[PDB]
């Protein structure tokens, strides 16, 4: 059948991809005791945005259960999936002939039949005679809460759809729960957004140098991903943090909008993915700008690293991702102990929450059409109310085909130090005398992106890791992956 | 003062580029008599987004009319002025100790009051307190149409406004009428863009080579502009037109997106422009893919080359921009008779609106902060109900410090070539065997940004225009 594909040396997608999920979609529904025949899937695809009252268009990004349903590109569609046959129907706008002064020829309702190999393709505005025809038992259409950001998912609607019964609770976990099992098809899309990526973390880490600004190394990975892997968007903001930047964690929006000079001796921490057909990437390298660790550098960076490949070691179905998130930080207080850092019983610190202050945020998340995809909190999985932890964004058991980012650091932020040394239950562990030598080091995080298999994980992403890697990449070389 | 700067070789913006805008905000407000004294002009900045209901962010760029008045960058905030003293008081959100961790400084309002050179910076929370206490006669927010888009601009609300009394019709056409007129500061930013984007087209040209991707030089266009020039956006979204997409006007947009190989023979018709601190470049450049313009290639850009350039010569103070844009119908016909592709009296295909099938879209349009930039269609303009013409984003007659596009082309659309062929007032003029040849030409397209000046025109484009120039660029190593 069809693919999806961008030229050159680019991933061609088969529009299966999207048949398949449609095809799991309609399965575990009418395996719902809640699902009765004749029901009707329906979805909204995302509309074309212009920046505020401007006539400036912003480039349109398809909505994600849109897409991982349809691969659909084109804005102001709608698609439908009768549950019981599995038989999708494109819904796509009617243009007047006259648009053909601006836009060239108007692709026919056959061609995008063809396109996405869809079973029927209609007008939008034909939608509900379409459905009326049907006689369906009930419309289900897609509401919920996204558990990373609290928004709620909005339902389709169109004219006259008042005259249906629809229901707006069954679908949500449902297609949530299909999207956080990955089939081959999409990890192929993953190993390829994880490869570009990759590269072009390479080329960004022999490119740097000293006295650059952060953004110039933005717009170089964002170039690379695009004009070599056909990525015209990035999954989520570029992180370039220089110095002590690499302790802000979603450092480079626009209120701090990677604009600083990388000076000798500084630390970088770059967490940048590329997108490809609204398929993430999300990976992060950290690195001396100038080349060469300092043994405090080293020191910090071989704890995060200890860490990173102890999780991915351990990693399997089964395992509880809340114990990797706490493996992470007893490996974390114990290296920063074996620097000098903190002293003390380590079972104490963690007793006290000690790792939290050196990482703050979740140890991973799972990855797929979002970088921070959906599934992570579905009803019954609680989120632990303790530092750190409560910021992790799943705290579900691993399972085969989950796709999650293994994502450790440390980092020396001062508002969290000066809280542990103002709290007599945390304060005895830390030296200061040792730790006022790194306040404003920054940090380093580690970011892999991973498959769960039935044997353990499959490591997605491919830079250098080690020191030795990491110095020999920015000397300009050709390493070897977990 | 402070300035606006990415460091390396981009551009200092001075802040006080912002406060002359507010003060010649208040200086029109002032001489407006339905104004009343005491008013305070109160803006509402952009908000940060996530795409859809996920948490992915997008990255914030300030609305327009918020940025022209104060030049913020961060999100969430408010900005006043008091009308009669034209003092300033930006509003700034007051942030928890938790975006240390996450997104960086908290940085005091005095950081924030000595970075945009305000008179008085606050926290957002407490607008409805610190504007009671200052007893303003009337709030004047901002709503009104803007021409290009047909969309209402949203004005500013927060809590409490409900207890003022509020003007909601005002300001928007004052505000308007400002942005239509370019300050030397102004000025010299539009210089920069128009400076970095040439330097790009010139790159672009220089990479092209038959097979690549039309993306690889939008990406190579905007990895100039921003490693080189600090422009993190673009003023619009790339179009990289290439063989038959060149005729497509709309193209590079998600249903068509730069996806097409560049062939032998095809002509490249590439129209970028980088935005710098919210500023706008709009530029086209037209040329043939494999470095050497064909006969019948030359002759359609040529004509091109000729109406850019009768149309610049033409300009100055008091010229109406839809005689320009009747002018550069009237030359594209006259060299498409000349060519072959048409017969008889030029004279009787302007009657017949025959240009218009040629070059369906406007002239050019006011560019500023927006790309289409604002005041094209103030109350009393009319938009003028004839093919070509109705497209244009301005009837207004030229006055210095005015910034226009100057955009003629001539394209090969085959839904306005047939509909042309059905008409006998206009097939007579048109010689099928010879059109036929150009059926799939593409188009092409030459579109410099210029500033209206006391005695003509000031052109801020500086990319090769003429065949030879063209060649000689795509041919250096
Ligand atoms: C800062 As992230 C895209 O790894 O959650
Ligand atoms: C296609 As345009 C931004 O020059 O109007
Ligand atoms: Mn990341
Ligand atoms: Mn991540
Ligand atoms: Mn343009
Ligand atoms: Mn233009």
């Amino acid at each position: 059948g069809p693919s999806f594909w961008l030229g050159n040396e680019t991933l061609k997608v088969p529009l299966a991809l999207f048949a398949l999920n449609r095809q799991r979609l309609c399965e575990r529904l009418r395996k719902n005791p809640a699902v009765q025949a004749g029901s009707i899937v329906v979805l909204q695809g995302g509309e074309e945005t212009q920046r505020y009252c401007t006539d400036t268009g912003v480039l349109f990004r398809q909505e994600s259960f849109f897409h991982w349903a349809f691969g659909v590109t084109e804005p102001g569609c709608y698609g439908v999936i009768d549950v019981d046959t599995g038989k999708s129907t494109l819904f796509v706008p009617r243009l007047p002939a006259s648009h053909a002064t601006w836009m060239g020829k108007i692709h026919s309702k056959e061609h995008f039949k063809e396109k996405y190999a869809v079973d029927d393709v209609q007008y939008v505005d034909e939608i509900a005679s379409v459905l009326t025809s049907q006689k369906p038992s009930v419309l289900l259409t897609l509401r919920g809460v996204n558990t990373d950001s609290g928004s709620v998912c909005r339902e389709a609607s169109f004219d006259g759809i008042s005259k249906f019964e629809v229901n707006n609770t069954i679908l949500h976990p449902e297609i949530v729960e299909c999207q956080v099992f990955k089939t081959d098809m999409e990890l192929e899309v993953l190993r390829y957004t994880n490869k570009i990526s990759s590269e072009a973390h390479r080329e960004v880490m022999k490119a740097v140098k000293v006295g650059m600004k952060e953004y110039e190394l933005e717009s170089l990975f964002e170039h690379y991903c695009y004009s070599r892997g056909g990525m015209r968007h990035s999954s989520y903001t570029c992180i370039c943090g220089s110095g002590e930047n690499s302790a802000v964690l979603h450092y480079g929006h626009a209120g701090a909008p990677n604009d600083r000079t990388i000076q000798n001796g500084d630390m970088c921490l770059f967490d940048m993915g590329g997108e490809y057909y609204c398929f993430a990437s999300d990976i992060t390298c950290s690195f001396p700008a100038n080349g060469k660790f300092t043994a405090d550098q080293k020191a910090v960076y071989e704890a995060v690293l200890r860490s990173s490949r102890a999780v991915m070691g351990a990693m399997k179905p089964g395992v509880w991702w809340p114990d990797m998130h706490r493996l992470a930080d007893r490996i974390h207080l114990e290296e920063l102990a074996h620097m000098g850092i903190l002293s003390g019983s380590v079972d104490a610190m963690v007793q006290a929450h000690l790792g939290a202050v050196f990482m703050p945020h979740g140890l991973g998340h799972f990855l797929g059409i979002d970088v921070h995809d959906v599934g992570g909190y579905p009803e019954g999985v609680e989120r632990i109310d303790e530092p750190g932890l409560r910021s992790l964004r799943t705290a579900r058991h691993l399972q085969p085909g989950m796709v999650l980012t293994v994502e450790p650091g440390i980092y020396f932020i001062d508002h969290l130090l000066d809280e542990a040394l103002a709290d007599p239950a945390r304060a005895s562990f830390l030296n200061r005398e040792v730790l006022q030598r790194f306040r404003g080091f920054g940090g380093v995080r580690i970011e892999e992106d991973v498959v769960v298999t039935d044997s353990g994980i499959e490591l997605l992403t491919c830079v250098p890791r080690t020191v030795e890697e990491i110095e020999a990449c920015m000397a300009g070389c050709d390493f070897t992956p977990f």
